């Protein structure tokens, strides 16, 4: 189910990103908002 997927998938896939990618903050010593 992608539906099932997008939010699995991506939930993963970014909190992976974090996960290596830690930065002081949240993005990196910034805000992207």
């Amino acid at each position: 189910g992608f539906w099932s997927s997008v939010w699995d998938g991506a939930k993963n896939v970014g909190t992976a990103i974090i996960k290596n990618a830690k930065v002081c903050v949240y993005a990196v010593c910034v805000s992207h908002k």
